[PDB]
């Protein structure tokens, strides 16, 4: 759809999964910035997390083998209130 030819899922500490439309090319901190648009948490305060490894910004997500349906833990940076 508009956001993406690939649909991912990205699971909070809470137990909320969010739904993101991605592709195959883009970084890891512009998924950061989609993720901020539903989210409201800064890029610069986002950890995300696949199978246990850190995602670079720079990197993309092709460079992760990350694909359709894979779900991402998002983990913020600073504690949250």
């Amino acid at each position: 759809g508009s956001g993406g030819s690939m649909t991912i899922y990205v699971k909070t500490q809470d137990g909320k999964i969010i739904k993101l439309e991605v592709n195959d090319d883009d970084t890891i901190l512009n998924v950061k910035k989609k993720i901020e648009e539903k989210t409201g948490i800064p890029p610069e305060d986002q950890i995300l997390i696949y199978k246990g490894k850190v995602l670079e910004d720079d990197k993309t997500l092709a460079d992760y083998n990350i694909k359709e349906n894979d779900t991402l833990y998002l983990v913020k940076r600073l504690k949250s209130p």
